[PDB]
């Protein structure tokens, strides 16, 4: 039966500052197939406190990244996926941010 639905394997980050690559995240289901074939990503009240979804060609990973320069640490993006549709309600897949460049850092 499709009882679950899709959810994001990360579930904190260490974000940069002067320019933060993507926040590599990815998709598991725990339905046997086809109940976990191919997704939809949604970014649901946050869906510009600037963020901004993408998958990875080979289906598994989303690629999320900002779209405006913003602040110093602590900070959640509600994430929302669906396989057959069933929806998944993500959630909070939180962010801290500290000082910097452009790589992924250890933080503070
Ligand atoms: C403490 O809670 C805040 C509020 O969401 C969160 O940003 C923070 O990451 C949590 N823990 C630490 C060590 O900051
Ligand atoms: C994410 O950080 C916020 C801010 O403190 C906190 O309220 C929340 O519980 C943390 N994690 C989730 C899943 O909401
Ligand atoms: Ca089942
Ligand atoms: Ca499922």
């Amino acid at each position: 039966v499709n009882d679950n639905g899709p959810v994001p394997s990360p579930r904190v980050f260490t974000m940069c500052d002067q320019n933060p690559e993507p926040q590599v995240l990815t998709i598991s289901d725990a339905d046997i197939p086809p109940n976990t074939y191919p997704y939809k990503v949604s970014l649901s009240h946050g869906s510009d406190l600037t963020w901004k979804a993408e998958l990875d060609s080979k289906g598994t990973s989303m690629l999320l990244s900002p779209t405006q320069q913003l602040k110093k640490g602590d900070y959640s993006i509600y994430v929302l996926l669906s396989d057959a549709q069933n929806n998944p309600q993500l959630t909070v897949v939180n962010a801290t941010v500290c000082s910097c460049e452009g790589k992924a850092i250890k933080c503070q």
